[PDB]
């Protein structure tokens, strides 16, 4: 729990997550994508439970990335919602939402769902 | 733009959001929730689009709220992804995810997801 | 209960569900889209509690729409989940996942995800 | 595509589904889970694209489940949204959403949202 969140990650896309987590709850660092009209690294910031569990439970957390950055600006954020869980083998199991800014007209196709199973491997 | 969404906002369930847009991208305030295992001010953090298109589009943002303050802890955290829109009436319009943190067991049932709209209050 | 389900519902986006709640907990029906790569009815299957609570709880409930018909195929299904409530004003309030069918490459973006509310048209 | 869909499924916490595809897009069968206030085999029916692709797309399709049983009455429904790709190891992708009947004040709580890959191991 803690500490063991900060340091390189990476999900099954092949993007990469680095963070460090800050003693109070804090999350931040950046994230480069592997898909989507994303080119380079972008800033996340995002916060975790730091007094998780005492069941063996995980750590719940979640992290922000709006798509823009000096290269690209593909004018949508993802959320990713999750637990992490450390041990030999620590992951992050997360459910993220991708909106994109549409017109009204288009709103009720603005948002994509899906999962990411993040591992320091 | 980064003023239009710093503000005070609430939502259908009668939760209150202070929010800072910087002009960075960032987004910090704090989040006062009328439901669930929560008790006084959280802090939140999150990012949105400080260059949007010039297209009556949103401006897409999200921000996530871990539920542990100095006074309770819900071992949860929620992350809020939607997209604001501004008029007479400016609005903010998201879908939200909650994980609890659970036994490897009930990480099956850790998450639950549903949307919320937020009025923002100004004279 | 069944009947209370069975009838003409309509929701925000002016899409029309015609359904039949069945005494077995099935629901079969036509769906009219108001938007998407949709043309005409497309029919509709789904199951629902028929023994719900005696709690003013909603009733669970849920369907699916793979959109191909005779006239159009979009190569994309949804499926609606949510709870229907009975009063004067009888509402079904759910949330839907829309998939797309795609290459392995595109997966990741194969999915949308939203919410619906439907009002019952009834005198 | 079609036909394939056809068999006994498994996913990763356990459950089965034994499902029958019907040439215009039916979905029938039983579902039992591994997991839950279920208990038995419960009736499936749903819908998936008859006619999927032909740049190696997967078949979109959907099912639902409402967990009452002659044993059980759970007070919920999960309807699976996703795609199957067959192959030398056909799978079905799907994310799924459940909801059980509350007051409208639980309401904001009553969907519970995840994923599952099911295989014919
Ligand atoms: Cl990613
Ligand atoms: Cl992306
Ligand atoms: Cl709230
Ligand atoms: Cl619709
Ligand atoms: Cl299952
Ligand atoms: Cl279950
Ligand atoms: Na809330
Ligand atoms: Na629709």
């Amino acid at each position: 729990a803690e500490a063991g969140i900060t340091g390189t990650w990476y999900n099954q896309l092949g993007s990469t997550f680095i963070v460090t987590a800050g003693a109070d709850g804090a999350l931040t660092g950046t994230y480069e994508s592997a898909v989507g009209n994303a080119e380079s690294r972008y800033v996340l910031t995002g916060r975790y439970d730091s007094a998780p569990a005492t069941d063996g439970s995980g750590t719940a957390l979640g992290w922000t990335v709006a798509w823009k950055n000096n290269y690209r600006n593909a004018h949508s954020a993802t959320t990713w919602s999750g637990q992490y869980v450390g041990g030999a083998e620590a992951r992050i199991n997360t459910q993220w939402l991708l909106t994109s800014g549409t017109t009204e007209a288009n709103a009720w196709k603005s948002t994509l769902v899906g999962h990411d199973t993040f591992t320091k491997v």
